[PDB]
Formats: structure tokens, sequence, C-alpha cells
DNA sequence: GAACATGTTC
DNA sequence: GAACATGTTC
């Protein structure tokens, strides 16, 4: 349990996590690499994630975002904000979410922020909301308060976002995961990363 | 007093601040440019600074103190970037306050002073007579934050303000020079000295 | 955004 | 130490 399972498992309900493709326009804040199942996002800059459910789940069902290290070695390490930002004045003050946590859900007040005493694991749970009428997808806002190169945070260590569809009980109804990249230039990094990996 | 004066003023005694030249072998933990009166130093890697003196009324002591080179930022107080101030790697092991950028390695008689009115951080040590056969006294120094350290002096150059002053704390000597805690003190000075030439 | 700065890898 | 990684200046 302390190491959570990256492994995708879309539940009985179709569990789809989709990033509505950013505006094509030049200034991206979060481009997502379909090919790399990787998300390059600017820091503390809201990026939204869509979730598609083929069939409705029993109520109280909810979604848990959780960051973790890709590097097997680090998986053991807990994902947390870099102290330097953890106390940082600039955002702690706007947002009620605990400083430590990396993943902030933006725009929900039922958002529950979690530390697993057993695993000392950061996460943030929100209760599933019916996709807007005439709308396919329940969209969510996620804020990352640490760069991927944030030293004393996950310096230099890639991470995975584990979004799970869970019962109140906690039974896993479906999970999807992808690489994250909080950087300064999610654009450049994506292209270099794409050319860098694809051209290989 | 809030903005300490960069200006050099060797006094009655000849205040000699000098870095005995580094090995000249390829590896450079630290280097000091005499052209730019700038010192390049790897982080937290001990760097030795000596001083050559007229003997000075006892209790005289010497204080290092960092200040931003950029006028705009002289007002700001140089301090360890949180993410280091917290940092386990060295904050444990040494007895000096994490806040502090400059650490003196050799002494236990060193005092790390956080001014209440200015709020500035510096370390004061008492002058020791150069050891016999030694022309001058030599003080270890430790910088616990890269010159490019976020939440500290993340991008902004600094000057080390060294001064020898009496127990009264009056100013007897003073010299300052720019510092740059980097990861590659060598390439930097060559880049910077190279740059300046052209 | 391209030029630059600056830490890290192999 | 060269070549890569990555926030930052203008
Ligand atoms: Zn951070
Ligand atoms: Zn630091």
């Amino acid at each position: 349990e302390f190491i959570p399972s990256n492994t995708d498992y879309p539940g009985p309900h179709h569990f789809e996590v989709t990033f509505q493709q950013s505006s094509t326009a030049k200034f991206a804040t979060w481009t997502y690499s379909p090919l790399l199942k990787k998300l390059y996002c600017q820091i503390a800059k809201t990026c939204p994630i869509q979730i598609k459910v083929s069939t409705p789940p029993p109520p109280g069902t909810a979604i848990r975002a959780m960051p973790v290290y890709k590097k097997a070695e680090h998986v053991t390490d807990v994902v947390k904000r870099c102290p330097n930002h953890e106390l940082g004045r600039d955002f702690n003050e706007g947002q009620s979410a605990p400083a430590s946590h990396l993943i902030r859900v933006e725009g929900n007040n039922l958002s529950q922020y979690v530390d697993d005493p057993v695993t000392g694991r950061q996460s943030v749970v929100v209760p599933y909301e019916p996709p807007q009428v005439g709308t396919e997808f329940t969209t969510i806002l996620y804020n990352f308060m640490c760069n991927s190169s944030c030293v004393g945070g996950m310096n230099r260590r890639p991470i995975l976002i584990i979004i799970t569809l869970e019962m109140r009980d906690g039974q896993v109804l479906g999970r999807r995961s992808f690489e994250g990249r909080i950087c300064a230039c999610p654009g450049r990094d994506r292209k270099a990363d794409e050319d860098h990996y694809r051209e290989q």
C-alpha cells in the first residue's frame, strides 16, 4: 500500500482521463504529450483535467489525484512540496490547501486533502460530480506548487500522477496515470522531449 | 547602518585580504579572480581566506558579511534559501544557524550574529596572531547557498564585506569583493573574464 | 522565444 | 570536462 500501483486499470465504468487539448495558440501553460502520456505544466498555473465515465458510479464515489516518483528508487520517497515553497508566502496565503501537498485541486470546497498516517502519502480527494448537463466530461482543476526541478522537493525526479476512481470505502474503481512535468517552459520541454524521445 | 558600506578602507593597520592562489591543478573547488576582485567558490566547500596585518588592540576581531551587489537588492538581507536552511545535509553536523550563508569552519569562538535592528547576518571571529612562521592569519569560509539559489539570493550577485573592528565594534579595516557560489567556479571565471576582455 | 545561465550527468 | 537540462532575462 505504501507504494501505490501505477498500473492502469479502468474500472467497470469507463474511466477516461483526458486533457482537453490546450489552445493551439503559442503561449501554452500545460501542453500534454499524447504520445508520451506526459503532462508538461507551468507551476501553480491551473491545468484542467477531464474525466469521462462510460456509466455512472455509486454516489459518494470520488477521484483521488496522487503524485509519486517514476524512478523505482524514489517511488519509496513521498512526493511533497520543496520546503522552500512549502513555506513560500506567495501562494500559501491565497489557498487553504496544506502547504506540504504538491497537488492542489482548484475551485472545489469539498476537496479533501490527505496524508496517510500509514504511508505518509500526499493526495487530494474530491467527490465525483455529474458531468455538466449536455456535457460529456466532469472537468477538474489541478495546481502544482513545485517545479519538477524544485530542489528539496522532487528535485530533478520525474513523477506520476495517479488519478483513481474510488468508493467512499476506498475500493479502487479505476485508475489512470501519466508522467508530469512542472517546468517553466512546458512548450520547449515537450518538443525537445518529443523530438528527444521520438527521434530515438 | 542598514546598508553596509562596500567601500574599502584599510585603516591604521594594513588590512590584507588575500586568497592564497589555488592549486593551479585542473580541479578548482574555488578560485578567486584578481581581475574582477570576484571569488568563485563551489557550495559549502571550504574556501580559505587569509589576512595580513600592524598588530591590533587585542579583542579586535574580523567579520564577514554578505550583501547584494545590486543597489536594488542591497536593501534585502542575504540569507540561506529556505530549501537549504531547512536542509539536512549540513545544517546537521554544524553548529551554526541555518539562516547563515557565511560559516567559519575553523573556530568554535566564532559568533554568528543576526542583527536585531538591521536584521543582517554575519559571522564574527576574534583575530588570531599568525602562527609562527606564518606571515598571515587564515580563515576558513563556508557558503551554504549557490549564488543561483532560489528563495535565497537566487539570481543576484553579492559582495563579501570583511572588516576587522574592535570589541567596541568600531571599524578598523574593511575590504569587499564579489562572490559567486556556483557549481563550476572554473568555467564561470573563464566565461566572465573572457567575456569582459571582449 | 531565442539567447542566456547554470546546475547535473556519464 | 563536454554536452545536456532548465529557469530566467529582454
Ligand atoms: Zn518547490
Ligand atoms: Zn541554497
